[PDB]
């Protein structure tokens, strides 16, 4: 089997992306946040606190023939932003572009966290990190592309994220249309739960590209990408007047710049993240002062290759026994 599934950005500024899923039979379609650095499939829903629920498409276990509580699991979850949600379990069915899995944990949220009721957007997130990192006591539950894996063509999801544009989530099958030239596949440590891998060096503008290691994730439900302080702070050396602003919470550039394009390496092959991808607006409506797409992680603990750095690429999240990442230019 496969799957494929168009995936749309939230905003102008490419914030998040959702991607419409089928929850229940009848169906419920509920537009998710697909996040490669987390492993929960977890929806807005009937049991959410009304208050805390403010336009967000709902999953009602109830009106689902085929859902079932999971009896005595719960969540609880903490993002790397500090947004947090909870609640119980039901297991129903879950399609995502044509792609059906029966079982799946549907993760029921109790509570949300401010960001999340104030995105009207997101009813919930997919987690395609790997299953350890799921959050549900006391029986830990799969991912979808877990349970998916066994039935699928080849073992593998694609992201191909869109700048200010959609793009497609891919399950099973590598679309050979999608990228051009080949794709360059990087060992994946599963230690930590993430897609982790080791880029090989970074370019800022037409410089030269610097060999060194840079540990740290594929994560596309992080915004932005977030690189070592020494790297960061050579990209905004290079944009005048680009400081780091502890007022904001990070680097910001003035609007009228023009930003160079940043590359990181992966294995011999590089991937170029335009200029304009590293924009991210004015900080506050009309300023002047613009948010960097490129921040430091040092207050992090694990550098992230959100969307900044994947929405440039073709990238395969390989699940093969031995996990790999593959990216390809596009
Ligand atoms: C609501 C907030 O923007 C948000 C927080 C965290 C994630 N995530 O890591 O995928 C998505 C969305
Ligand atoms: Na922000």
């Amino acid at each position: 089997s496969t799957g494929s599934a168009t995936t749309t950005p939230i905003d102008s500024l490419d914030d998040a992306y959702i991607t419409p899923v089928q929850i229940g039979t009848p169906a419920q379609t509920l537009n998710l946040d697909f996040d490669t650095g987390s492993s929960d499939l977890w929806v807005f829903s009937s049991e959410t606190t009304a208050s805390e629920v403010d336009g967000q498409t709902i999953y009602t276990p109830s009106k689902s023939t085929t859902a079932k509580l999971l009896s005595g699991a719960t969540w609880s979850i903490s993002y790397g932003d500090g947004s947090s949600s909870s609640g119980d379990v039901y297991t129903d069915t879950v399609s995502v572009g044509g792609l059906t899995v029966t079982g799946q944990a549907v993760e029921s949220a109790k509570k949300v966290s401010s960001s999340f009721t104030e995105d009207s957007t997101i009813d919930g997130l997919l987690g395609l990190a790997f299953s350890t990192l799921n959050t549900v006591s006391p029986t830990q539950q799969k991912t979808f592309f877990d349970n998916a894996k066994a039935s699928l063509d080849s073992p593998v999801f694609t992201a191909d994220l869109g700048y200010h544009a959609p793009g497609t989530y891919n399950f099973g099958f590598i679309d050979t249309t999608a990228y051009t030239g080949s794709i360059t596949y990087t060992a994946v440590s599963t230690k930590q739960g993430f897609w982790e891998w080791t880029s090989t060096g970074y370019a800022v503008g037409s410089g030269t590209f610097k060999s060194t290691s840079i540990d740290g994730i594929a994560d596309t439900g992080t915004t932005l990408l977030y690189l070592p302080a020494t790297v960061v702070s050579a990209y905004w050396a290079q944009v005048s007047g680009a400081k780091s602003s502890s007022s904001v919470g990070g680097y910001v550039f003035p609007c009228s710049a023009t930003l160079p394009s940043f590359t990181f390496g992966v294995g011999s092959a590089r991937i170029v993240i335009p200029g304009d991808y590293i924009d991210f607006g004015p900080i506050s409506t009309g300023s002047s002062s613009c948010f960097g797409g490129i921040q430091s992680s040092a207050g992090i603990g694990i550098n992230i290759f959100g969307d900044v750095a994947l929405k440039a690429a073709f990238v395969v999240f390989n699940g093969a026994t031995t996990p790999t990442l593959g990216f390809a230019s596009k």
